[PDB]
C-alpha cells in the first residue's frame, strides 16, 4: 500500500516511552512497504550525515519496548536553527530520498520541524542553484510532510490531556514518595519534595493528590499573601490531630503572587523556624527521566506511532503539519501551528501574571482536581448537619484502588455534614450487621493501600433481603454508594426490581466500577484495571528475559479476567506477545497451524523467542494444555514449549498513580451526585427513590463522567457472559496482531 | 523455657527491616513462653513510660514484614544521656516488671544500652532510697540483660559483615541506578551521585562494582594527590573508546589527604572545567531510609532477632553484654564493648589521616574489593601476551547473574593477555562450533543484564564428545571456564573421567556454579539464587494482599527448585508462610490433617488468611491439585482455596546487588587461579593436565572461597535427584515452622 | 453410540509402544482409525479424520469410533483428541472418552 521511504528521529528531553513509539513506527513502515531510516543523535546526526542516518530492518527495534529512554540518542542541536544545518539537513535527507519525517520530542522541536517544513521548497531551490543536485531530484522530492509526536514528562502541552511517558514519571514519582512516607511516618518528620517540569505543576499536584499531601505549590495557582500563616495553622492542625506525618510538594519553577521563584530552602527554613519540627528536603533530580515505562505509556506510545504513520502516507503537501494528540479516550490529529501558539499564549498568560486566564486557557479539569485537593487536604468544619443516612460497601473480587475511593468518599461525606456508616464484607455483612460509624481520622492512609481493608465478598443481596430490609431500617441508612466489580452491579440490579415489593429499598445507590476484568457495564476503564495490566505486562517481561535466556522457546501464558479479553490484549499489546486468544475473537484449528507457521518462520531470525498469551475462558475446549500440546509437537526439532498461569499475582500489590487519583475523583463526584439526588428526592420529612434514574452508575465515558441508569443499562449486558454487549476496545486488536510479523 | 519478660525497641537512624525484627522477637518470645512489650518512640518514650510502652500478643507484630521503617517510632531523646532520664526508664521497667530489653539501633544506642547496663544497681539504689519502689522489688530485677542488634544501612560496625538493612538500602540505589542509567546513555550524560554512609564508603564501593561505574571517592581510600589529572585521562578515555555514558559516584564522607570533605558540587564543576562534558549530579537523599526490605533483609532480621531472644534467655549476670552479627553465612555473637572501641578506634585512625590503618583495621575483604574494582574498572595495557587460549560456557537453565561473571571473566582474562573465547549455547554450540574470541568493548554492558546473553542448554558432553574434542583441537583451547548449574558440573565430571580414554582433555576446567535452585555441590550460594528468592517475596506478598482482600481465603503456590527446597524454604521465611512444604522434609497426610486444623484454628482469629509454599517437587504423588482439593473439602463451611504457580517468574529480572558483586568477585578470583595453574602445568612446550586438581568448582564455602576438585566432589553429590547429600540451609526450616503458629 | 445419535467415542487400548492390539481390534470392529506408534501422524490427519466424521454424520449410520494405543504419540493426550473432535465438529456432534483399562487382560482364556 505505498512505494515510499520514511524517516524517524526522537529529539529533545528524553521522556521514557519513546522507544515503543519508535517500534510502532518503524514496523508499521515495514508492515505498509515504506522504507524507514532511523536518524542517531536526533538533529545533530542529522545535519552531520553520513553513518548518522542508516536503514532498518523488521528486528531493529526489538528488546526495546520495555525499556526507558530511546536508542537513537535525541541529542540537542545547534547548527539546525542556523540556514546552512538546515539545508544541510535537506541534502541529506534527499540523498536518502526520505520526503516523510516522523519526530518525537518538546514544543521547540516540532517548531523547527515545521520551520524546516514551510521553506523545503525553498532549500531545493538554492540546492539545485549551487550544483549539488539535479532538477529532476528535486522535482521528485519536492514536497516534505511532518508528522509530530509529544514525548516529555511534564505534561505542559495543552493540547493533549496526556503526553507520552507521563504516567511512567507518576510511578517512578510514586515510589520514591512511597519510600519516604515510610520514614516520615516512622520518625515523625515533616518533609519537602522537589518534582521536575519545566514550568507546569501537573506532576506536582497529581503527586500531591495520589499521596495526600499536606500542602502543595504549583505555578497555575500561586499561593495568596500571608500563606506563611495558613501554613503553620494547617500544619499544626494536622500533626495535632494524629496526622503522624506531613508531606510538602514542590515543583521546581514554584512561584508567589510576583512570580518570584519560591526555593525549598526557604521553606525548610520556615517552617524550622516557626514550628521546630525535624524535618529533611529531597530533590529527586532525573529520576522521572528513567525506569521502565508503564503498560500504559506503552500503549499509548504504540497508538501514537500506529496513528504518526497513518497520518504520514495520508497527508498531502497542502495539509499543514500535524501531530497526534488525546480527545477524550481516542486517538485525535491537531494542527501543530494551533497548538504552538496556544502554548505560547498560555505561556505569556502565566508569566504576564494573569494566572486565571492561563488557566482556563490550558483547561478546566486540574482546577476542579486542585479543587478536589483542597477539599479532601484537611478536615473543613461542617454545618449542614444534614439528616442524610450514608453506607458504603465493597462488593466484587479485590481490586486497586476500592481504599482510595472509600476514603474520598467518606471525607466528603464528613466534610457534607452527613452521617457516614461503613459495612463490612458487603451484602453478607449488612445481613450481619457488621455495620460501623466511621469518623474522619478513622481513614487516614487508607489512599496507599491496595486491595479492600473493609473486605469484599461474592454474596449476592437476594439470598437475604429480609435481614438487609430490617438492618436498613435499625439504622436508616438512606444511601448506597457501592465500589466493587460486576457482582456489584448485578446487585444494585436486583434490589432495585426488588423496590416494587419492598417498599424500603426506594433508596438511592451508586456503583463505583472497581475490578481486573474491566467487565462493568457503564465505563470505559475499571478502577484497579491498570495496576492488573502493570503487573502482567511485568511478569511477562520477566517470562519474555527467561525465554530469550534459552532461545528457541516459546511460553504460554493464562491471564485472568473471565470472558473479557481486555485484560489479555492490552497485555499482549504491552509486551508484544506474538498472538492473543479471546472470546470476542473466535477461532478453530486452522488458526493455530498458522500461528505455528508463524513462529516456526520467526525461529529462523536472530530473535529465537515467543510469547502467546491466552486470555483465561477464549475457547470452552482449547485449554492451555491443549495450546501447549499442539505447539510442543508441530513444533518438534525448531522449538520446545512451556506454560503459564499468572495467578492472583495480577491483582496488584500497591496501587499504581491513575488508579489512586480516578479512585478519589470518583469518590467525590459520585459522594457530590449523591447528595444532589438525596436533596431532590426528599419530599413529606421522607426519601422516596422510585425512578430509575436513582439506580445510576457513575462512569468515565469517551469524554467526561456520565451517570446511565442501572435499568437502561440492561438492554446493553450479557449477563451469561457478565460483560456488556459491545466494547469500545475491540480495536486494539488490529494493532496487535499489526505488530507482529 | 522462660519465665520472665522481654522488652524490644529501636533507636537511631531508622533502617528498613526493624519490622521484620520486631516481628521475630516477638514471636519468639512468645513461643519461649516470656511476656513482650512493645516500647514505643525508643528511648524517648522509655523515659517517658506510661501508654509508651505497651504489652504485645501473637497478632500485634502481625502485617508488618513487608513494611520499611518501623511501627513502634525510634524518636531520638535527650534526656536519656542524663542520669534522671536513666533512673525514670529504670523506674518504668520495674513498674513493668521486665528484665531483659533487646535494643536495635547503631552504636550509640548500644554504648547507652551498655551504660544502662553498667549502672542498673545504682538506679534500683536511688529508687529505693527516695521510696519508690520497695526491697522485694529491687531484688527482683537486680540485674538487667541487654541484647543488641545492629540496625544501620552505613554497615560501619566493624565486627559485623551486613547490618540489618544495608541490603535494602543498596535495592534503593540500584533501583535510582538502573532508571539514571538509560536518560544517562539517551543524553550521552554523566551523572555524578552522592550516596549515603555516615563516614564509610562500603555502600559507594558496592554500588560502583556493581554499575561498572567510571570513577570512586571513598573516605576509607583517598585521593593520591592531582587526582584530578588521572579523572581527566579516564573520562576522556571512556567516552572516546565508545563508552556512552560516564558514572561517578561519591560517598557523603569523602575526603582528601587532608581530610578535607569533597563537595558533589565541586566535583561537577571541576568536569565541566576540565573537559565540557554535560554534566548532572543527583542527591539520593533519604529514599534509602524507606521502602519495602529486600529478602535478604528479612531473612537476615529473623535471624538475629531468634539468637538476641536466644542470647538474652541463655545469658546470665556475669555474662557481659552481647551482640548478634555476621561470620561466613552464621549468627555469631560477639562483645558489645570490644566492637565499640575498634569502630572508635577506626574513625579516630581515618580522622588522624592515617588512611592505611584505616584500611587494615576494616579487613583484608575490603581492600580485595578495591583492587577487584581497579582492575576492573579501565583496560590496563597488556604486555605478557602468553600463548594460553581460554574459552567461556553457559550451561543449565539461565540464571540472574551468568552475565555479570563472564564480563568480569573476560576482562580479567584480557588483562592477563590470554585469548579468550565464549561458546555459544554451552556444550551443544561447543560441538557445533560457534566458538568466537571476545574482546574488552565486545562484552560493555553486561553486567547490568539479566538473562544469559550467551545462551545455555542442558545437553550433555558425552552424546558428541568426538565433535567436543575436534574443536578443542582445532581452536587449541587450553582451558574451559563453564558457568552453569548441575548440568555445568556434570558435564564437566564427564570430561575429567573421560581423561583416561583421550589426551586432548588433559584440560584445566573450572565451573562457576549459577543457578536458581541452589543445588551446585561445593558452594553455599549459587549465583543467582538471591534474584530468585526476592521475584518470589514479591509474587507471595501480592499473593497475600489479595488474599487479605477476600477475607477467609488460602493459597497453594507451588515454587521451582528442582528438588532442594532452598528456594521454597527462604521464600517462606520472608513472607511468613504457616508451612512450607519441601521434599528434605517428608510429611504424609497426617502433617496435612494437622496443618488443615492449625489453618481452621488461625481463621477463628481477626487474620482470617493463608498461604502455604509447596517446592516443585516435593512429593511424587501429592500434587499440588491433591491439596487443593484437600483443603477446600477439610474447611469447606470456613473458607476457600487456590492455587498459582509461579512458572518461569522466579527466574527473575534485573539482578540483586549481591548477584552482580558475587558475579564479579567469582569472575576474577576463577580467572586468577585459572591462569595460575594453567601456568604451573606448562612444561616442556606442551599444556598436560591430569591430576584432579586441575578440575575444580570455585564456590564461596563458609567463610571465603576455596576450590574444591570436581571429582572429589563427587562422594557428596546426589546425582538421582541433582543436589548434594547435605546442605547448610536445613537449620532454616526450624525458624520458618516456628515463627507461625 | 448408535442409541445416542451423533456420537463419537475415543477409546484408549491397552499396548504398550506396540499397537498390534489396536490395530487388530480395529478390524475386528470396524473402527474409523486406530492411532499407532508405529505410523506416525500429525494434526492434517486428525483434520482430516475430522472432516471424514463430518461428512459421515451426514449418512443415516451417525455413530463413530476411533481408537487410540495408550502410548501412540508423546503429547496428542486422549484428552487433546476429545477436545479437537468436540470443538471442531461443533453443530453436527458430541463426543466422549474411554479407557479399556485392564479388561484387555480378559477374563477365561479363549480356546
Ligand atoms: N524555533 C526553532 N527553530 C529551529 N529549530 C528549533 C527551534 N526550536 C528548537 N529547535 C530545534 O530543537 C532542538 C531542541 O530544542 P529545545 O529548546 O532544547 O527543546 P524542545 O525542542 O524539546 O522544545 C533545538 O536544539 C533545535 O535544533
Ligand atoms: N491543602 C492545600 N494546599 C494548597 N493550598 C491550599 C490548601 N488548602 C488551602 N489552600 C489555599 O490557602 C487559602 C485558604 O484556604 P481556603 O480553602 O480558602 O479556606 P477558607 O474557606 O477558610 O478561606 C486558599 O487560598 C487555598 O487555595
Ligand atoms: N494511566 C492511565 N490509564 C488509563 N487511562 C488513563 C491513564 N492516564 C490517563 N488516562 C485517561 O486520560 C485522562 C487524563 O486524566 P486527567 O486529564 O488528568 O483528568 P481526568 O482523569 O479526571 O479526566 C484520564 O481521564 C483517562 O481517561
Ligand atoms: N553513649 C550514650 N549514652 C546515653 N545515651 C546515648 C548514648 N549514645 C546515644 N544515646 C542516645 O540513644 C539515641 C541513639 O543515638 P543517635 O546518635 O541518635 O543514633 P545511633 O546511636 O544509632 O548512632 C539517641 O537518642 C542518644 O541520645
Ligand atoms: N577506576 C578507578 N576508580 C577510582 N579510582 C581510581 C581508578 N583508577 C585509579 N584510581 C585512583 O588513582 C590511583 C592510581 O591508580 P593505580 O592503580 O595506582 O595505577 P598505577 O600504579 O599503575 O600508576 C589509584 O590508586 C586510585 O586511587
Ligand atoms: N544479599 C546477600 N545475600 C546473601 N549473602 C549476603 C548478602 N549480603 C551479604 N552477604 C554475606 O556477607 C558477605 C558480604 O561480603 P562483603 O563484606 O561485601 O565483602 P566480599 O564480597 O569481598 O566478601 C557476603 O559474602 C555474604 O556471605
Ligand atoms: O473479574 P470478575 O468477573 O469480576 O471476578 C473477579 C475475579 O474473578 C477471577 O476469576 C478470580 O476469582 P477469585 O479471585 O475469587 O478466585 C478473576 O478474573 C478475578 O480476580
Ligand atoms: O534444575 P537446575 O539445573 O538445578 O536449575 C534449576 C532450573 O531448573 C528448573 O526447574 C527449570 O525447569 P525447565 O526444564 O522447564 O527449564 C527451574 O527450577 C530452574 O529454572
Ligand atoms: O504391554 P507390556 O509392555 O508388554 O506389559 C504388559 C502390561 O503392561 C501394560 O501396559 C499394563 O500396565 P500395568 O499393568 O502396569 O498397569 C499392558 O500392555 C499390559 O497389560
Ligand atoms: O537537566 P535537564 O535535562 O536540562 O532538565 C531541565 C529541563 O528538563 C525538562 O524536564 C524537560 O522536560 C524541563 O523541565 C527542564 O527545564
Ligand atoms: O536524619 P539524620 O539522622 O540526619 O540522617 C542523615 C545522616 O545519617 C544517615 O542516615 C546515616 O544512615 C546518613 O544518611 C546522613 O549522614
Amino acid at each position: 500500500g505505498a512505494g515510499k521511504a520514511i524517516g524517524v528521529l526522537t529529539s529533545g528531553g528524553d521522556a521514557q516511552g519513546m522507544n515503543a513509539a519508535v517500534r510502532a513506527v518503524t514496523r508499521m513502515g515495514i508492515y505498509v512497504g515504506a522504507k524507514v531510516f532511523l536518524i542517531y543523535e536526533g538533529y545533530e546526526g542529522l545535519v552531520e550525515g553520513g553513518e548518522n542516518i542508516k536503514q532498518a530492518n523488521w528486528l531493529s527495534v526489538s528488546n526495546i519496548i520495555q525499556l526507558g529512554g530511546t536508542i537513537i540518542g535525541s541529542a540537542r542541536c545547534k547548527a539546525f536553527t542556523t540556514r546552512e544545518g538546515r539545508r544541510a539537513a535537506a541534502y541529506n535527507l534527499v540523498q536518502h530520498g526520505i520526503t516523510n519525517l516522523c519526530v518525537i520530542g518538546g514544543d521547540g522541536s516540532l517548531t523547527g520541524a515545521n520551520i524546516f517544513r514551510s521553506e523545503w521548497g525553498s532549500l531545493l531551490e538554492e540546492l539545485v542553484a549551487e550544483g549539488k543536485i539535479s532538477e529532476t531530484t528535486a522535482r521528485t522530492y519536492s514536497h516534505l510532510n511532518i508528522a509530530g509526536l509529544v514525548g516529555s514528562i511534564d505534561n505542559d502541552f495543552c493540547g493533549t490531556d496526556m503526553t507520552i511517558g507521563t504516567d511512567s514519571a507518576l510511578h517512578r514519582i510514586m515510589e520514591v514518595i512511597d519510600a519516604i512516607t515510610t520514614t516520615a511516618q516512622s520518625h515523625q518528620r515533616t518533609f519537602v519534595l522537589e518534582v521536575m517540569g519545566r514550568h507546569c505543576g501537573y506532576l506536582a499536584l497529581v503527586s500531591a493528590l495520589a499521596s495526600g499531601a499536606d500542602w502543595l505549590f504549583i505555578p497555575e495557582a500561586p499561593p495568596e499573601d500571608g500563606w506563611e500563616n495558613f501554613m503553620c495553622e494547617r500544619l499544626g492542625e494536622t500533626r495535632s490531630r494524629g496526622s503522624r506525618l506531613n508531606i510538602i510538594i514542590i515543583a521546581e519553577g514554584a512561584i508567589d503572587r510576583n512570580g518570584k521563584p519560591i526555593s525549598s530552602s526557604y521553606v525548610k527554613d520556615l517552617v524550622v523556624q516557626r514550628l521546630g519540627f525535624d524535618t529533611r528536603v529531597t530533590v529527586l533530580g532525573h529520576v522521572q527521566r528513567g525506569g521502565t515505562p508503564s503498560a500504559f505509556d506503552r500503549i499509548l506510545s504504540s497508538k501514537m506511532g500506529m496513528e504518526a504513520v497513518m497520518a504520514l502516507l495520508e497527508a498531502t503537501p497542502d495539509t499543514p503539519a500535524c501531530v497526534v494528540t488525546l480527545s477524550g479516550n481516542q486517538s485525535v490529529r491537531l494542527p501543530l501551528m494551533e497548538c504552538v501558539q496556544m502554548t505560547k499564549e498560555v505561556q505569556k498568560a502565566m508569566d504576564d501574571k494573569r494566572f486565571d486566564e492561563a488557566t482556563q486557557l490550558r483547561g478546566g479539569s486540574f482546577e476542579n482536581n486542585w479543587n478536589i485537593y483542597k477539599l479532601l487536604a484537611h478536615q473543613k468544619p461542617p454545618k449542614e448537619k444534614s439528616n442524610f443516612s450514608l453506607a458504603i460497601l465493597n462488593v466484587g473480587a479485590p481490586a486497586a484502588g476500592m481504599n482510595a475511593a472509600v476514603r474520598s468518599a467518606v471525607r466528603t461525606g464528613i466534610s457534607h455534614g452527613h452521617t457516614v456508616y461503613v459495612v463490612h464484607d458487603g451484602f453478607e455483612g449488612l445481613a450481619k450487621g457488621q455495620v460501623q460509624e466511621v469518623g474522619w481520622h478513622d481513614v487516614a492512609g487508607w489512599l496507599g493501600r491496595g486491595g479492600s481493608m473493609l473486605g469484599t465478598k461474592r454474596t449476592l443481596p437476594k439470598g437475604q433481603l429480609e435481614s438487609i430490609v430490617e438492618n436498613i431500617r435499625i439504622y436508616g441508612i438512606h444511601a448506597l454508594l457501592v465500589v466493587g466489580g460486576f457482582e456489584a452491579y448485578e446487585g444494585v440490579l436486583q434490589l432495585v426490581e426488588a423496590r416494587g415489593r419492598y417498599e424500603e429499598l426506594c433508596i438511592v445507590m451508586c456503583v463505583i466500577p472497581a475490578t481486573i476484568s474491566n467487565n462493568v457495564p457503564g465505563t470505559d476503564f475499571s478502577l484497579g484495571s491498570d495496576t492488573a495490566v502493570n503487573a502482567a505486562m511485568e511478569s511477562c517481561d520477566r517470562i519474555k528475559q527467561s525465554a530469550s535466556g534459552t532461545k528457541r522457546r516459546v511460553f504460554i501464558v493464562e491471564t485472568m479476567g473471565g470472558y473479557c479479553g481486555y485484560l489479555a490484549t492490552v497485555t499482549g499489546i504491552a509486551v508484544g506477545a506474538d498472538a492473543a486468544y479471546v472470546f470476542e475473537d473466535p477461532f478453530n484449528i486452522h488458526d493455530l497451524k498458522v500461528n505455528v507457521e508463524h513462529m516456526t518462520e520467526k525461529m529462523k531470525t536472530d530473535i529465537q523467542r515467543g510469547l502467546v498469551l491466552r486470555n483465561e475462558k477464549c475457547h470452552d475446549y482449547y485449554t492451555t494444555e491443549f495450546l501447549y500440546n499442539l505447539y510442543s509437537s508441530e513444533g518438534k526439532g525448531v522449538f520446545d514449549c512451556r506454560t503459564n498461569v499468572l495467578g492472583h499475582l495480577q491483582q496488584g500489590g500497591a496501587p499504581t498513580p491513575f488508579d489512586r487519583n480516578y479512585g478519589t475523583k470518583l469518590g467525590v463526584k459520585a459522594m457530590l451526585w449523591l447528595s444532589e439526588k438525596l436533596r431532590e428526592v426528599y419530599r413529606k420529612g421522607r426519601v422516596f427513590a422510585n425512578a430509575p434514574d436513582s439506580a445510576c452508575v457513575i462512569g468515565l465515558k469517551k469524554k467526561a463522567v456520565a451517570f446511565s441508569p442501572v435499568t437502561e443499562l440492561k438492554k446493553d449486558t450479557d449477563f451469561e457472559h457478565r460483560m456488556p454487549r459491545e466494547q469500545w476496545w475491540l480495536s486494539l486488536r488490529l494493532m496487535l496482531k499489526m505488530l507482529a510479523q
